[PDB]
């Protein structure tokens, strides 16, 4: 069941993400939530490359981030974000999209395998993601926004009124490019677990191909693909540069990254697996 952290649970997250006063529902402040969100807690899939479980109930996810000072992927990040929101104050509903960003239109259809949320403020509704990953928006953003406003890189737009489609996309030359796409049929928690089983255990899965992990810090998305160390200022100027040894993978993890590997029981078994990477 998708119910809200605790207080004290709440408390501990808040100072985490390095917000001492979140103050009352409003977008001007869900988008401090999510700003200081994507900067503390990174997208990362280290678990899954350890072929550890990847457990989506509450008190387990709490413990790995909060506790843990760990991040994880969109069934991790999105709910445990979504339990915040709720004891904040916030109204919501969980949505699941299908996923195209990199596809051309032509692609075949994809599986309907990412959580995101919408947001019921008294001044409109929102999409909220801080799992995506390296395309993940920098903040919240209106359902639908305008197409029309060139300040709106990141834009959710209504593709098919008959099926009641959306897109949650960025501003291409081509045209837009989506994110991934969805309907608006509220989700029930329960219906994530088979998806989140999917993702970090079917063979097939990208999450168990390789490293992927994303954070924001100054002005730039760091990005991980393996190896491969990417910067990107967010209107697309990209610094890259493949990492020379698992060395400096591991520190680059631990400080830019943000997360806190045990010396013993993670670093060593991590060396060994990112080594082919």
């Amino acid at each position: 069941h998708m119910t809200p952290l605790t207080p004290e649970q709440t408390h501990a997250y808040l100072h985490h993400i390095g917000i001492d006063d979140p103050g009352p529902p409003s977008l001007a402040n869900l988008d401090r939530l999510i700003d200081a969100h994507l900067r503390r807690v990174a997208f990362e899939n280290l678990d899954v490359l350890l072929d550890r479980p990847i457990e989506i109930d509450a008190d387990k996810v709490f413990a790995k981030v909060v506790e843990g000072s760990r991040g994880g992927y969109c069934f991790e990040l999105n709910s445990l974000f979504a339990r915040l929101l709720l004891a904040l104050g916030y109204e919501l509903e969980l949505l699941v999209a299908r996923v195209r960003w990199g596809l051309p239109d032509d692609a075949p259809l994809t599986q309907q395998s990412h959580l995101m949320l919408r947001l019921y403020l008294a001044e409109g509704e929102f999409l909220v993601d801080v799992g995506f990953g390296s395309a993940n928006p920098p903040r919240a953003l209106p359902l639908p926004g305008d197409e029309a406003d060139a300040g709106q890189v990141h834009c959710v737009r209504l593709v098919d009124p008959h099926a009641g489609l959306y897109e949650s996309a960025v501003r291409g030359r081509s045209g837009w490019l989506p994110l991934y796409r969805f309907d608006l049929r509220p989700q029930l928690w329960i219906d994530y677990i088979p998806r989140n089983w999917y993702t970090s255990t079917h063979p097939h899965s990208v999450f168990r191909q390789g490293l992927k992990a994303a954070i924001t810090e100054g002005d730039l998305r760091l990005t991980l693909a393996d190896g491969l160390f990417g910067q990107r200022a967010g209107n697309g100027e990209t610094l890259q540069r493949q990492l020379r040894d698992v060395e400096e993978l591991l520190d680059i993890l631990q400080t830019r990254f943000r997360l806190r590997l045990d010396p013993a029981s993670e670093v060593p078994a991590l060396a060994r697996r990112l080594a082919g990477l």
